[PDB]
């Protein structure tokens, strides 16, 4: 049950303005496109602290990338969810290693022990999917799953939360559909011919609710089961994957480049009115 929002001052919406006119902000099946001046983050705060909504986020440090957890952390801690419940989970080889980072109220980390980086990028699907299955489900509302080697540089915050969402690869948002670097053997799971796809999710950034995310998670770890049996892997792995199944399961809201974003590579370009969540070289 959802109680009355208070009342609230802000500006009118007006029907007959657009918020952005330069990009798309909904896709043809209905899901919000998130881009700055889409959202007034007063009324979706409002919205989602009356569900003391718990938000959690998955993240890998394996071998030598643990050395980006202490910025990944601090920067989370500045720019991710603030103000809401947020549990952090660190899935590591060398536990002794996760830096001692200061959270916030509400804020909690746990550090998990697990097992080519290629196999380490992949095998993320098994162990947020099958292992931390009931674990989730009893903890957070929503998990959100990113790379390590990143850091926070602006908001990223409940706008992006929905029962599933991908993120336009930063790479790929202005590319046509051949051009995107799905798997194109027919012989794998992760298959889509040159004449299909929406866009290029890029795999550093997915989430939902749990139950979506276990989901999507499960699916891609079975896909991917099949593939090695066949002897095919994917082009470029877990992502591969993740783009079918979002092809097949259409995500109900898709994240703007704001949020998975290269700098070094890519620069700043007009379009991208902040830039909220960035590789670190
Ligand atoms: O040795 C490794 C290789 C990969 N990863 C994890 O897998 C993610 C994806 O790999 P990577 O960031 O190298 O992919 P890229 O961003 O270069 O495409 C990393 O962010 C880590 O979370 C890791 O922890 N240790
Ligand atoms: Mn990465």
């Amino acid at each position: 049950f959802m109680v009355s929002l208070p009342r609230m001052v802000y500006p009118q919406p007006k029907v007959l303005t657009p918020c952005r006119k330069d990009v798309l902000v909904v896709t043809p099946w209905l899901a919000p496109i998130v881009w700055e001046g889409t959202f007034n983050i007063d009324i979706l705060n409002e919205q989602f602290r009356l569900q003391n909504t718990t938000i959690g986020l998955t993240v890998f440090a394996i071998k030598k990338y643990v050395a980006f957890l202490k910025l990944f952390l601090e920067t989370a801690e500045k720019h991710f969810m603030v103000g809401h419940r947020v549990h952090y989970y660190v899935f590591t080889d060398q536990p002794a290693a996760v830096p001692r980072v200061t959270l916030g109220t509400g804020r909690q980390l746990s550090v998990l022990e697990v097992r080519r980086w290629q196999d380490v990028s992949m095998r993320r699907m098994e162990m947020i999917s099958d292992f931390c299955e009931r674990r989730f489900l009893s903890e957070v509302d929503y998990l959100v799953c990113v790379d390590v080697d990143m850091e926070f540089r602006d908001h990223v915050g409940v706008e992006i939360l929905t029962p599933l969402f991908g993120t336009l690869h930063p790479s790929f948002y202005g590319s046509s559909r051949e051009a995107f670097t799905y798997e194109r053997r027919p012989q794998s799971q992760a298959y889509i011919p040159k004449d299909e796809g929406d866009f290029y999710y890029m795999g550093a950034f997915f989430g939902g609710s749990v139950q979506e995310v276990q989901r999507l998670t499960r699916a891609c770890h079975q896909a991917m089961m099949v593939d090695q049996a066949n002897g095919i892997e994917a082009v470029w792995h877990d992502e591969s994957h993740l783009n079918k199944y979002l092809l097949r399961h259409k995500p109900t809201k898709v994240l703007s480049p704001e949020y998975l974003w290269d700098q070094q590579l890519l620069g700043w370009p007009a379009v991208l009115r902040k830039l909220r969540f960035t590789a670190v070289p």
